[PDB]
């Protein structure tokens, strides 16, 4: 009996689990105040515990708003399949405060977009009760369940402080349409419509080219979005998907004279998530993108090379001030259908500086309208942190992502745990640490949180609970994000976690207490050196026996050299190099000793990459 | 005693060395028909025997040319170091016919280039006799020994029938000047200059910026060349170095008034190396290229991505009439320094057509002339043959190349045999065929033929002898093509070279002959069931046991399943599942048995990816 690390994650309690049938989940609110996670899924909306989503039942914690049969008979004759695509996905869950706090819902709804506002509880609004400026989700949740779409209901900042729904999606049956779009102004107490509606504009490629969202926030005045699209700029040279981040001023109000429910502040930035060199390695689609709660000041997401040919992901974190750069610097420009895109001087740009926010935005001269009209990409690329990315790795799509944040106050250490979902299914646990002044990072661990050909649509952190939720197509996982004693039960793999700390008193890993030992970024190297399992044991002769550190070995560690040294009187310190029979390496980076004698008895220790690992 | 590979090819001989010291050894002249190798290094050439280069002598063999004391003054006055830069490195060996066959050499020689006329048993011609156009290399080899050039003696062809050396390469002691270049055109008999030199426009970008050429041949009518440059149709969207292809012709003669020494017939074709889909993967750097002797219509190469990020190389084949078809094709175009690169309509093509060969380029009219002078990069992109590369793999490079061509006639196979170099100092053994009407390759061997920190400069292929020839800085090894029962013991790793054959007779590897068993495509698995190595073992009670195939795992084989099956008359038929203890498995693809009992006899079969490998 050596080190042994329990599998993870399918099938204390760590791992909870949920499901009532085959019910393509999608969209998470979290509310912490509360303790419930709101999941849509295909013709249901569920309100799970979050502490412990096993508690959750089936029947009693449901809303089942399946479409009408009025809709159905017009996706059928559209073409779509009635089984999935004519169903009703939901894709927007929002807080809602009207008359109290209630929740926005938006879904697919058999290729019919219409919207509602429920109570907390999952219980419809009295029927008499009306609802301004609901009913149809036009431009509010795509049509096709299988659309990135992207959403967020802003209450403050607006024109008029009325509330608006901000979203970007498809507005169209057909691929054709693509727009950003905010919904109708209502004053919720009076009904009256106060202001139009804002869009950016049909069919203008310029703006939007064949988008995929991947998610939306307020921040400040503003109202960001983060997509990948097809690269306008890039289409003299070739075909390629650039990510982009797009920017609204809230007190939007639009244009003058036809063009009023157009935007006149819509600005977009290519992202930049490259490795720092005379030739840099453009990781250009995203696939995800988070924030955490209490921080608006920054974003990680993860971005891939093009799904063809070689692939490679990475993660790369950028400030909201790179953000706010990149829209406040140089226009891009391609003065005719066959110039090149350059940049604008300075000279030529009108005043007020478009994009800039204004009060009545219909004010502005036809100089800075039409100006922005026909510059909405900015020149510069928005910076990701440091020049490179927190963590990259070959031949792995890398899809949604949640980051946490630990800091040890009395040590003066600040740690960043990345947990990454794959499309094998795998989430990363990645931590990030300064080492003499610069970042780096290592992965932590690899847990399986879904079977390979589930893929993992959603994924968020709670933060108060310390778990992390992740959902699929089949079911929804509750996962801890530290499981120091039940994962690790070796120094090794204890002190390499921010979230653990390997006591020697007890003799097994647990969270971290001053004291403990930790080394997660390496800089003490031998510290497990007294904690390290030693077995001592005297064999038969002839017999062959196999020596070895871990069952089976970690997957994170699994490429790492095993080198085994032996210390035998008369022989002394040396490496043992693998013969034929005697000297067998396993898999594991055990040792099997065929044919035992006298020479072969001594110190054997089992280093991993230049560190001990296990001894005999 | 087990399957066993012995190792290749660091110490019937198949491998044979010379080395007279760290030469910098680079150039090869490779004469068939009088069994000599011409190789250039630092201040010498010489000259070994084909079949068996250890039977050279370091002093009879070499006739050493050495630079003049005036010359290293010069180059250390420079601020380069005199130790090896201040030094001649040989360049261009090529075969010259004046008075009979003599070579032609050109050296750096201390950052002065000059060339020679030598005889064919390294002796100087008579110091008396003259050379006509010979003393000056000023573009004929260059500067810099790391600079990577090429050259090629054309005889025939060329204005007046006169000889040349066409070649592309610096001309300056400064990286300013980077040229294609043509000699003055002198006639040997008599000695009068009969026509100026021909060079490319200096200091024009459009034509060649910043380039590394990797070789160059004469075709036909025309002169090619290939290098890879800086891509200046990619400036409007980022960096990158294109692949390029040249071609000139034969019987340019220049343009009129004060451009006379200028080329007429110069264009340019960037190289098309990437995985067919709707985004293509570009592998966009060349390193190498390679002609077999008897066809003038392949050409095969060595790609690689961007040698920074992620890294990948692959081989591309290439047609001659794919190339002459992006020299007959549409004309790219940037109007103004401000323009998108666009192709040119055929209406506003003159006639003659820029780049077709016409005995006196003087005569066209200035439209043509002018329209080739800013018209040198073709839009088509020479294509590749079907579509995909013919092998490819990632986190390698690749450089230096050579092919061999097999055919069984009685049985209606070709095969194309690929030898590429990589940069860790392996030879790809690399073979192509046919397999229900697509063509599809597989890697059969990986043999080190250098240490890791010596690259390898220069590689070339004898068919005559059937031998490869690698040079290093250090040395110059000989390996033969095919080591059938040198290297195969095993009639897995047999069946699958298209140079050897499984005698099921005899129990051993051999060169192939009809009615031996191959199967180089895997459309017969389950050939070698007959002739698999099966040792059945019986063992004392108690005590473990070591299961294997191979003794170390062929590195081609390494990364593939090993399965091993038990059929036991209680239990079955059944797949051997490792546990911690009895079951254990090795890195050799073997199998221990810790604990052998009763329940343990039987029949065991050990797959590799389904195809059986060993009993026992
Ligand atoms: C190396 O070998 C490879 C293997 O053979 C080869 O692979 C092939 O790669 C292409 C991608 O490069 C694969 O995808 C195809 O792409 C085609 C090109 O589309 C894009 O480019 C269009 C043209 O843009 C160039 O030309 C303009 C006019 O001159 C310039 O203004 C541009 O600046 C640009 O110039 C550059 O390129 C020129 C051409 O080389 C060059 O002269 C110039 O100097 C400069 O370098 C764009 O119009 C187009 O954009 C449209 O579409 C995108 C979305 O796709 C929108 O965002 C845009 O708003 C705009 O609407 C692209 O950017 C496509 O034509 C082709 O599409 C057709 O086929 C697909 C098949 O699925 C259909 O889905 C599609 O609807 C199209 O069908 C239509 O046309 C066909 C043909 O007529 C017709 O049969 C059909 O009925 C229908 O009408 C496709 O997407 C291609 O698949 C790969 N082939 C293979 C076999 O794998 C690689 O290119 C080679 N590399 C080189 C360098 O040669
Ligand atoms: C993401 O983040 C990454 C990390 O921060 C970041 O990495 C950096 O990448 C660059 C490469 O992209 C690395 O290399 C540098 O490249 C610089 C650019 O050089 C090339 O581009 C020049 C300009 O071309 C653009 O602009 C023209 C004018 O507008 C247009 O006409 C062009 O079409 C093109 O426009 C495109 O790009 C615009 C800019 O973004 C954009 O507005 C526009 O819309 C369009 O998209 C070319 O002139 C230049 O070509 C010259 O040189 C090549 C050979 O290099 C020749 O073949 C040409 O004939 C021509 O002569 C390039 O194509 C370089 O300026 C920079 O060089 C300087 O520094 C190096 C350091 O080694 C020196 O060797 C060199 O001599 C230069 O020094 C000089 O300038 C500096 C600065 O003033 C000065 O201090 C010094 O004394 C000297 O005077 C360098 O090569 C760079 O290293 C990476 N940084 C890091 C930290 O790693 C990446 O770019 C980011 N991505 C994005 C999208 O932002
Ligand atoms: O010292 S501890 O904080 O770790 O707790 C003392 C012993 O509890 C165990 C299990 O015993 S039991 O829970 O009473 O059944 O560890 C377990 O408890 C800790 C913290 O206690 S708490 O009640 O759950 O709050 C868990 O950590 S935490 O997630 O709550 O922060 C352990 O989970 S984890 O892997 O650290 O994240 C949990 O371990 S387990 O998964 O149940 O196995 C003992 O652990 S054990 O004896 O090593 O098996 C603790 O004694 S210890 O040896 O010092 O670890
Ligand atoms: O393989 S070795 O030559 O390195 O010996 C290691 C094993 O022998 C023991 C037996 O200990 S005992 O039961 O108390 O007799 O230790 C003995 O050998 C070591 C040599 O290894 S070391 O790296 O030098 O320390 C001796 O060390 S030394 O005298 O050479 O300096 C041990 O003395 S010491 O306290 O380590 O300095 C010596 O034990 S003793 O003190 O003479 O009695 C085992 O070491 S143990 O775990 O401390 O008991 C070693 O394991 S084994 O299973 O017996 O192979
Ligand atoms: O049947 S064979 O063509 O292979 O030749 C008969 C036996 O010769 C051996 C070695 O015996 S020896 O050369 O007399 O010393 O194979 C060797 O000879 C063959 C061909 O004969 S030749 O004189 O060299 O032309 C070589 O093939 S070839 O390269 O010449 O085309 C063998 O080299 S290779 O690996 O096939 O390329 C060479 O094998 S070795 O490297 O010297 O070991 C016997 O091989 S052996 O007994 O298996 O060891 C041949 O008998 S065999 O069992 O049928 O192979
Ligand atoms: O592990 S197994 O149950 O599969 O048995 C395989 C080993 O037993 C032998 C002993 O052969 S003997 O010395 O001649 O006695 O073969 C015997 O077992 C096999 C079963 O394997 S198989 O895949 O079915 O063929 C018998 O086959 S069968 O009767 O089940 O159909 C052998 O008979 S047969 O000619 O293969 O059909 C049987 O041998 S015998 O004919 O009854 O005498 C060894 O096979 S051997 O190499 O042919 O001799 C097997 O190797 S072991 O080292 O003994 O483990
Ligand atoms: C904490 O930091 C320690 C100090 O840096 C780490 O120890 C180091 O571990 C590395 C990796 O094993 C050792 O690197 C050496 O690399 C050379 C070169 O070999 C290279 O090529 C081979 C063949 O392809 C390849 O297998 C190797 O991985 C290398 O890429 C080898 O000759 C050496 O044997 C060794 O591998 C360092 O030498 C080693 N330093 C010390 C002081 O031990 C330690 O692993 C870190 N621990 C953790 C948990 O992060
Ligand atoms: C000649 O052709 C035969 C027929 O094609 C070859 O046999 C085939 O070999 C492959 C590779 O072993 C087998 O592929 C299967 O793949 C599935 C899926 O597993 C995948 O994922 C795992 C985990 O990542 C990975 O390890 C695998 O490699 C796969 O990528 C597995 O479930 C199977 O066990 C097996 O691996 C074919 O099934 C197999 N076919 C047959 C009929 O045996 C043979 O290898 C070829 N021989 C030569 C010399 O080329
Ligand atoms: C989360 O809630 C579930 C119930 O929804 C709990 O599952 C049961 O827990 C008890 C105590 O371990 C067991 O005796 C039961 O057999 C469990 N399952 C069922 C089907 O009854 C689960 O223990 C809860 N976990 C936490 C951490 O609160
Ligand atoms: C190639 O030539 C070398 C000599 O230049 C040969 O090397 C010697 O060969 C004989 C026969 O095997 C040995 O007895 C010698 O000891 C070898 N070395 C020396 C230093 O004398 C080599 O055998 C030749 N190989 C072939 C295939 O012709
Ligand atoms: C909406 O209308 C009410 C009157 O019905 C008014 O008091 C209020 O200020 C208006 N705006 C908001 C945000 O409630
Ligand atoms: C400017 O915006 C403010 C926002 O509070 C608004 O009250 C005001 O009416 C707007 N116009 C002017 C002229 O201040
Ligand atoms: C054309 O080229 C040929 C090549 O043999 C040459 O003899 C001839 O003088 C050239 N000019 C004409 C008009 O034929």
């Amino acid at each position: 009996n050596l080190y042994y690390e329990p599998p993870c994650c399918t099938g204390k309690e760590h791992v909870q689990d949920f499901s009532c049938g085959p019910l393509h989940y999608k969209t998470f609110y979290m509310d912490e105040r509360n303790n419930a996670l709101y999941v849509g899924a295909m013709d249901r909306i569920f309100r799970l515990n979050l502490r412990n989503i096993s508690q959750s039942i089936c029947e009693r914690d449901v809303l089942i708003l399946e479409p009408t049969g009025s809709d159905i008979l017009n996706c059928v004759s559209k073409g779509k399949r009635e089984k999935v695509e004519c169903r009703n996905h939901i894709r927007v869950i929002q807080p809602m405060n009207f008359n109290g706090q209630k929740l926005y819902v938006c879904g697919t709804n058999a290729h019919n977009p219409k919207d509602y506002v429920i109570n907390a509880n999952l219980t419809h609004l009295p029927r008499s009760q009306y609802v301004p400026g609901i009913g149809l989700g036009i431009g509010k949740c795509p049509y096709d369940p299988a659309d990135n779409s992207t959403a967020v209901y802003v209450e403050n900042g607006n024109p008029f402080g009325l509330p608006a729904l901000y979203a970007g999606t498809n507005a169209e049956f057909t691929k054709a349409d693509s727009v950003i779009f905010r919904s109708d102004l209502y004053n919720l107490t009076n009904g009256r419509k106060e202001a139009n509606f804002k869009r950016t504009v049909k069919y203008d490629s310029k703006l939007l080219d064949k988008p995929n969202f991947v998610g939306s926030f307020e921040i400040g005045e503003f109202v960001y979005f983060f997509f990948r699209e097809h690269a306008v700029e890039y289409i003299n040279c070739g075909k390629a998907v650039y990510s982009r981040v797009a920017r609204v001023c809230k007190n939007d109000r639009g244009g003058k004279y036809m063009i009023s429910q157009n935007w006149a502040t819509y600005l977009k930035a290519r992202m930049n998530c490259s490795i720092s060199s005379e030739f840099p390695f453009y990781f250009n689609e995203i696939q995800s993108v988070y924030k955490m709660p209490t921080d608006d000041t920054k974003f990680y997401a993860t971005f891939t090379t093009n799904t063809n040919g070689l692939i490679g992901s990475a993660v790369c974190s950028y400030d909201i001030r790179d953000i706010n750069a990149a829209f406040d610097g140089k226009f891009k420009e391609q003065a005719t259908s066959n110039s090149a895109w350059l940049p604008v001087l300075n000279s030529k740009v009108p005043e007020p500086r478009p994009g800039t926010c204004h009060n009545d935005t219909a004010t502005l001269p036809d100089s800075v309208l039409n100006f922005i009209r026909k510059h909405p990409l900015m020149d510069k690329a928005v910076d990701h942190e440091f020049g490179n990315p927190v963590f990259f790795k070959r031949d792995v799509i890398l899809t949604k992502l949640v980051v946490d944040k630990i800091r040890i106050d009395k040590l003066n250490q600040e740690f960043l745990v990345y947990f990454v979902a794959t499309t094998s299914g795998h989430i990363y646990k990645i931590v990030q640490f300064m080492h003499y002044g610069q970042r780096h990072s290592n992965l932590v661990d690899i847990f399986e949180a879904s079977p390979h050909s589930e893929p993992i649509r959603e994924m968020t952190l709670s933060h108060k609970t310390g778990s992390l939720y992740v959902a699929t197509d089949h079911q929804v996982k509750q996962i801890d994000i530290a499981m120091c004693a039940r994962r690790y039960d070796s120094c090794f793999r204890c002190v390499s976690d921010p979230y653990c700390g390997w006591d020697k008193d007890v003799n097994a890993c647990r969270p971290y207490q001053l004291g403990l030992l930790q080394d997660v970024a390496n800089e003490t190297s031998g510290i497990c050196d007294t904690s390290v399992l030693r077995k001592k044991v005297t064999s038969s002769y002839g017999q062959t026996l196999h020596l070895s550190c871990f069952v089976k070995m970690p997957e994170v560690l699994r490429k790492k050299q095993t080198r085994w040294y032996h210390h035998s009187t008369e022989k002394g310190r040396y490496e043992v190099r693998y013969t034929p029979t005697k000297y067998i390496d396993t898999n594991e980076g055990g040792l099997v000793l065929l044919a035992v004698n006298e020479g072969d008895g001594g110190r054997y220790d089992s280093y991993l990459d230049g560190t001990l690992l296990c001894s005999y």
